Parts: structure tokens; sequence; C-alpha cells
């Protein structure tokens, strides 16, 4: 990985020695950037749904995994799910649960620095994997995605500037997610993402993380050409409100 500091070196080191699962993959490869694309096709508002037992805004909702899963599984394009044990007390046990309750696309979203964790996504039931260019050297990007392409699975790539999206589009993405958030204060900065958004080639799937959560920021977002979006884990107080974001 790049050097870092503070907590993200700590969670990255801690991500180098992730424990590999040894398992069999329960499931078919469903592909999200495909169902993204399907649900643009039939106009129906692309949402991924995330889950995540710790929340960094200190403000964490109980929710039953699976439950909430389920519940998902009738209005979102995919699920992401967040698996780093230390910070966010997720696990690789929670995916597989999570996996095999459910036939909607799964995103792990984790710290992925090492092929393994790679082989964990899919022997766990994963249909694809985030990757993230400031954790990464531009080689380490490049491999992880060939690798992840190998298994049948197109990685999300995590933008956060134009320098990332440079090297992103060098190594070859192709379904790219644009945060533009200020890491300190976890804040988007809607201008800046809107730029990198017009930078993009026209063949890349698209997904916006959202900085407000409502569904004007959507219709705002999607008439610049925004596929999906991925949603605040706020929604996790309260499912019920993706219905009204979709429609
Ligand atoms: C969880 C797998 C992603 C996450 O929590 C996170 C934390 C910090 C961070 C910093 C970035 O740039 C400095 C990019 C992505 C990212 C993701």
């Amino acid at each position: 990985p790049r050097y870092l500091k503070g907590w993200l070196e700590d969670v990255v080191q801690l991500s180098l020695r992730r424990p590999s699962v040894h398992a069999s993959r329960q499931r078919p490869i469903i592909s999200l950037n495909e169902r993204i694309l399907e649900f643009n096709k039939s106009n129906i508002t692309a949402i991924i749904a995330y889950y995540t037992r710790k929340s960094p805004s200190g403000l964490d909702v109980e929710r039953d995994p699976i439950e909430y899963a389920k519940f998902m599984e009738r209005y979102a394009v995919g699920l992401s799910i967040k698996t780093e044990e230390k910070y966010f007390n997720g696990s690789y046990e929670m995916l597989r649960k999570i996996a095999s309750s459910v036939s909607i696309p799964i995103l792990m979203n984790d710290f992925i620095v090492k092929e393994s964790q790679i082989d964990d996504a899919y022997n766990l039931g994963a249909d694809t994997v985030l990757l993230i260019v400031k954790i990464l050297t531009e080689r380490e990007l490049e491999s992880l995605l060939e690798y992840a392409r190998s298994y049948g699975m197109e990685p999300l790539i995590l933008i956060n500037d134009e320098n990332d999206l440079d090297i992103a589009l060098r190594i070859g993405a192709r379904f790219i997610s644009i945060f533009s958030m200020n890491f300190e204060t976890g804040e988007i900065n809607k201008e800046n993402q809107r730029k990198l958004i017009s930078m993009i080639p026209s063949n890349v799937v698209k997904v916006a993380k959202l900085g407000i959560s409502e569904r004007n920021e959507i219709e705002e977002l999607r008439k610049l050409g925004v596929n999906a979006f991925l949603i605040s884990s706020s929604l996790m107080r309260n499912p019920e409100k993706i219905k009204e974001l979709i429609e």
C-alpha cells in the first residue's frame, strides 16, 4: 500500500494481516454494475444501500443485518457491507450470512490491499469489491483490478480527486465511485464532486456518494450522468426512507 498516517495507516496495516477464508462460494456472481445499467434502462433510481455495524458519524444504529438486507432486497440495486473489523465492527461471517440470505448484488466494502481479500470476497459470496486509489500504489491498483476481473467481478474504484481519476482511468477502471470527501470531516464537497463527474468518460459506470441523502440531490446528480448512488449509513435508522428516494 501507499505510506499513510493515523488510523488509516493502522487499518491498512491490520488489513494486510487479515486472515484468509477457506470456503466454497454458495451463489452466482450477481453483477452490480450490470444491474445498475438495467435499473437505468427501466428508469428506476439505483441506490446502493450501505450497512455498517459502527458508523463514523458516531451515531450507531442497532439494525439486524439480515433483516436490513432482506428489506433492501426489495428496493436497492445492491448492498454495500462494511467488513472491516477493528473500527467498523464488521465480519466475514456477517457477509457470508447476508450473501446466503439475499439474491441482489453485494459489494464487500473493506480496505482491500492484498489478493487474498479478493479471494475472501469471492469465497464468501460477495459480487464485487471496493478498491481505493488513495491507499494503493498504481501498480497494486492495476494488479488488484486485474485479479478481481479474473474472478468475473468488476471492482468499484473509489476516487476522491482528479489525481485519483487519472490513475483509475489509466489502469482501466470502468466502474467508479465518486466521493470528493474531506476525509477529516467526512463531508462531501458537492462542487468538486460534480466537477469530477464531468471529467469521467461516458463508458464508465458512475456511482456517487450522496453528501445529502435526499431526492433533490439525487435528481441533480442523475441529470449530470450519475448512474447510481451510495447512500449514507444513516438509512439504517429508517430503512423505509429508500422508498421516497427511489420515487
Ligand atoms: C471503508 C472500507 C472505507 C473507508 O472508511 C474510508 C476511509 C478513509 C478513506 C480515505 C480516502 O482518501 C484519503 C479514500 C477512501 C477512504 C475510505
